[PDB]
């Protein structure tokens, strides 16, 4: 009749690669960040460095055409949205910061999971084990999973 994707296919693209780390690490963090949600949600993501994508990962520094935008080390870690026009879909990371794969300062992968969840279309959870929250909490990329709470939120992407 019939169903009915929303999306099904999430083609995504990076615009530039942060010099703080080597490119492979950069796409790796984001790749894995994507892959997280792609495991729990039926959303079938695909990074294409060449072609047309649904969403775009922005890396700017300071004022990039937002009011708040940026603030160097701290403040906003990153800003992304799903269900909105224009910018909606797209995910803006704090390039001005010094992101790390290891625990270091801020973990790229960690914030990425949060913002990429926004990209799917997630209204901020209220649980500290959940990653969707507006907050930040150091999580083991060893243990690597989502919270039961968070899992309800993400299943809410239908509906
Ligand atoms: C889970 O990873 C995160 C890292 C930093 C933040 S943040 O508190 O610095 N910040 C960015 C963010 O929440 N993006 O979705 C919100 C800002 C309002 C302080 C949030 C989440
Ligand atoms: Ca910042
Ligand atoms: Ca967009
Ligand atoms: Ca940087
Ligand atoms: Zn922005
Ligand atoms: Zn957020």
């Amino acid at each position: 009749m019939g169903p009915v994707w929303r999306k099904h296919y999430i083609t995504y693209r990076i615009n530039n690669y942060t010099p703080d780390m080597n490119r492979e690490d950069v796409d790796y963090a984001i790749r894995k960040a994507f892959q997280v949600w792609s495991n729990v949600t039926p959303l079938k993501f695909s990074k294409i460095n060449t072609g047309m994508a649904d969403i775009l990962v922005v890396f700017a520094r300071g004022a990039h055409g937002d009011d708040h935008a940026f603030d160097g080390k701290g403040g906003i870690l990153a800003h992304a949205f799903g269900p909105g026009s224009g910018i909606g879909g797209d995910a803006h990371f704090d390039e001005d910061e010094f992101w790390t794969t290891h625990s270091g300062g801020t973990n790229l992968f960690l914030t990425a999971v949060h913002e990429i969840g926004h990209s799917l279309g997630l209204g901020h959870s209220s649980d500290p084990k959940a990653v969707m929250f507006p907050t930040y909490k150091y999580v083991d990329i060893n243990t690597f999973r989502l919270s039961a709470d968070d899992i309800r939120g993400i299943q809410s992407l239908y509906g």
